[PDB]
């Protein structure tokens, strides 16, 4: 696994319930498909 960091401004982070997302820290973007895929 780790296929890398994630790229600059997201981060694999987890939700109220237990998912994990991914946030956008510049556009404030909650996405939930992987960008380290």
């Amino acid at each position: 696994g780790a296929m890398g960091p994630l790229p600059p401004g997201w981060e694999k982070r987890t939700d109220s319930n237990g998912r994990v997302y991914f946030v956008n820290h510049n556009t404030r973007i909650t996405q939930w498909e992987d960008p380290r895929s």
